[PDB]
DNA sequence: ACTACGTAGT
DNA sequence: ACTACGTAGT
């Protein structure tokens, strides 16, 4: 697994299945929206995220993206509960301090497009109608990359 | 979807994922063990089955295979119930009379191998320890095809 | 064992 | 809506 640009993967490239992102090293998980690793000194850091309408996120053609954390049963669900600051959610949070590039794959209505590298600027806790905590991650697209239309 | 041999697919060919069987027209479903269609006169007929240890089936190097029907919660399960003679289970049963070739894909411990064409000779009802009905399909490998080792 | 922004078909 | 002999990762 790598952090940042993946060789042979261009901004704007389109993919049919999630497993292609696995083979090409873009996004290893099969379902999980967030992928991560441990760096020099076992601290979780995000490497790639996928926003395909599975949660609350609505994507516009801006440079700033709001990404919802995983868990708490929101989307394909089961009774609601608090989200946890572990694994992918934790990794995205640590990526704020480490200032590492995070790949972003957007789902299109074949089905996936690589939109380039982003930086996790911050995060916070929201309390939806459930009565439970959800995480929101504010990511900004690193300037210089090719633009993509929608 | 086709009945019988698929062009470019040889007996002994190996595949990594189920979706390859979908693309090459070997086995369209993503999880379901049985694939089927309606022929001239809307009667369900099986086209391909997959035996990858998901149920009770144990495969030897014989020409006769015993295939368990789907449903009734057996394998990845949820309370037990009777299996139903619908869809794939029904299609395999009708394939007995229609005497049509049925493709067989065996799972290996990359992960899938095409073992050739089979004929559904018969079927019957078993009553497991659940107290519920399960279907058993007796298939025989059509003579003449290349042999495969295990 | 459990999770998980999957995936096709009916 | 529901099903389903999936699939990777922890
Ligand atoms: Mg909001
Ligand atoms: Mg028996
Ligand atoms: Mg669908
Ligand atoms: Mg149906
Ligand atoms: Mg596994
Ligand atoms: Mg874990």
């Amino acid at each position: 697994q790598i952090i940042g640009t993946v060789p042979g993967v261009e901004v704007g490239d389109e993919f049919q299945y999630r497993m292609e992102l696995n083979l090409l090293g873009i996004h290893r998980p099969s379902q999980s929206g967030i992928d991560y690793m441990k760096d020099d000194g076992g601290e979780l850091v995000a490497t790639s995220i996928v926003s395909s309408g599975g949660y609350n996120d609505v994507l516009d053609n801006s440079d700033v993206l709001i990404y919802t954390g995983q868990g708490g049963n929101v989307g394909k669900k089961e009774p609601p509960k608090d989200q946890q600051l572990v694994t992918g959610n934790l990794a995205l949070k640590n990526s704020i301090n480490k200032k590492n590039p995070v790949r972003v794959i957007r789902g299109i209505k074949k089905n996936y497009v690589y939109d380039g590298l982003y930086l996790v600027e911050e995060y916070w806790e929201e309390t939806g109608s459930h009565g439970k905590l959800v995480f929101k991650f504010k990511l900004r697209r690193i300037p210089g990359q090719p633009e993509l239309p929608w």
